[PDB]
């Protein structure tokens, strides 16, 4: 089963894809999330994408402290106290997010979704 599985998966009100976790099979294709910040809502299998983390190399879409946004790319994953980090680049910069502070826009989740997607 799916369930228990750490994702990223579509938010339908705004297309960007956010962490959480499957809790339950809904059937026919669809599966509830609880997502990270802790709303919680059905998503169709192919608008969730399998990967924890979200893999090096892909471009992201980086949360600043002041609610500014911008794209990066994931240039290395770190674990510190079962906690997760990414080392976002732009601009030939480097800076480390939270999980919490790494989504992806629908035209970078779109691009995952034939490798990562459960569709």
């Amino acid at each position: 089963s799916f369930v228990g599985l750490r994702v990223v998966a579509k938010w339908s009100s705004n297309g960007y894809f956010y962490s959480g976790k499957i809790t339950r099979d809904v059937g026919a294709g669809k599966y509830k999330l609880l997502f990270d910040d802790g709303y919680e809502c059905d998503v169709l299998g192919k608008d969730i994408l399998l990967c924890d983390p979200i893999p090096l190399d892909t471009e992201v879409t980086a949360l600043s402290e002041d609610e500014y946004f911008s794209a990066g790319v994931v240039k290395g994953h770190r674990k510190e106290s079962g906690e997760l980090y990414y080392s976002i680049e732009k601009e030939g910069q480097r800076k480390w997010y939270k999980r919490m502070a790494v989504i992806l826009s629908l035209e970078q989740g779109n691009r995952l979704r034939e490798q990562y997607g459960l569709g």
